């Protein structure tokens, strides 16, 4: 877990945006599936609309976002042994907020249970 990754930015977003969402979990399921599971934050203006879960391959440089409107989601048709990035942010009619911190996680190995 390795962050930093900040941005040049001598200004500040909206004032009434959504807050990290705590308890962040995520677990390989399976070798060609993964289950994510988070909780909503405490702070934030009305509800949630959708909670937006993305998922990128670590050495992709091309994140993607989808639809959720739960508390877990599980995406499959993944590589086997290969890792994944997660990370959860909540849309509202404001606008997003903050981004939680990045989840890489590596999916079983198929080959076998030779240890890592």
């Amino acid at each position: 877990g390795s962050s930093g990754s900040s941005g040049r930015v001598e200004t500040q977003p909206e004032v009434q945006l959504p807050g990290p969402a705590p308890n962040l979990r995520a677990y390989a399921a399976s070798p060609t599936s993964i289950t994510v599971t988070w909780e909503t934050p405490v702070s934030g203006n009305g509800e949630i609309q959708n909670y937006k879960l993305y998922y990128m391959e670590k050495g992709t440089d091309k994140e993607q976002d989808v639809d959720v409107s739960s508390h877990s989601y599980t995406i499959n048709g993944l590589k086997k042994y290969t890792e994944y990035s997660f990370r959860v942010v909540a849309y509202n009619k404001h606008g997003p907020g903050v981004s939680t911190p990045d989840v890489a996680v590596r999916t079983l190995s198929d080959s076998g249970p030779s240890s890592g």
